[PDB]
């Protein structure tokens, strides 16, 4: 099972922000003939774990596909209310940075910097949606005439809504809702994109397991069908009968595991970030 700290063998670590005197690693995966001089696609994952815990380790078997297919893929740390004093919002600051610092030094990391991924599960799924939707909550300190907002998203069971004002249905109370107001750290709608819905946003592709007990999959079709409606691409690939994470690699017998890639490769591929197979 997936370990804090984690091992990623081959990675090259790079230290992304530094706060609280908390070194915050990207483990990057580059592909095979890859020069500072090119001009990739790359692909940043937030890993699953309420806000709370969770590892980089979880996407290190997709990075290795991504990076096999010629983007630069990284996972990316950030701080969590296990091991750290922060809150949701906190979060979004540090996912902000590291696609900020992506695009900073896209020239050494051989990157497009328009053709920046933000992708993650569940927690990690929202960061990275508030990456290309989410105003403000930026590192005070960093350079906002650099744009912390992702050109494309890929969203594994995420979570989109986080406020539950303008909806006109009631939605499940959750264990890990368990009062999280008191660690969002912002007023709720801040933090929900959901609530951010407009023109003009980065594609995106969204696998969600129907039977999710965690995220109810009607949340994320509400949220689609709103994004349809403003002009964005926003594709959402229910798994019917999938339960919340079907997605990871090892569960089930890695059916969903490859199909979701295979699903998102052909993503990248439509938007122009990837070249076929």
């Amino acid at each position: 099972r997936l370990r804090y700290p984690p091992e990623m063998p081959g990675a090259e670590v790079k230290v992304y922000k530094k706060v609280d005197n908390v070194d915050l690693k990207l483990y990057i995966y580059k592909p095979a003939d890859w020069k500072p001089a090119d001009r990739r696609s790359a692909i940043v994952f937030f890993f699953g774990g309420g806000w709370q815990s969770g590892s980089p380790a979880q996407f290190r078997p997709q990075c290795e596909y991504f990076a096999g297919r010629g983007m630069v893929a990284m996972a990316a740390d950030y701080r969590v209310g296990s091991r750290h004093n922060v809150k949701v919002a906190d979060c979004v600051a540090d996912a902000k940075s590291a696609i900020r610092w992506v695009r900073q030094h896209a020239a050494e990391l051989g990157v497009d910097p328009q053709k920046i991924v933000a992708s993650g599960g569940s927690a990690g799924g929202h960061l990275a949606a508030c990456t290309v939707m989410v105003p403000d909550l930026e590192a005070p300190e960093e350079d906002h005439t650099i744009s912390s907002q992702a050109n494309a998203a890929i969203l594994f069971n995420p979570v989109l809504i986080l406020s539950r004002e303008g909806l006109k249905d009631h939605v499940p109370r959750q264990d890990w809702e368990e009062r999280l107001r008191e660690r969002l750290g912002t007023e709720p709608k801040a933090v929900s994109p959901y609530h951010h819905i407009r023109a003009g946003l980065p594609p995106m592709i969204i696998f969600h397991g129907t039977a999710d007990n965690t995220v109810p999959f009607e949340t994320i079709r509400l949220f689609a069908e709103a994004m349809k409606k403003a002009g964005n691409r926003c594709e959402l690939v229910p798994f019917e009968g999938a339960a919340h994470g079907f997605f990871n690699f090892g569960r089930g017998d890695n059916l969903a595991y490859q199909k979701t890639l295979e699903l998102a490769d052909e993503f990248l591929v439509e938007i122009g970030f990837l070249a076929p197979k």
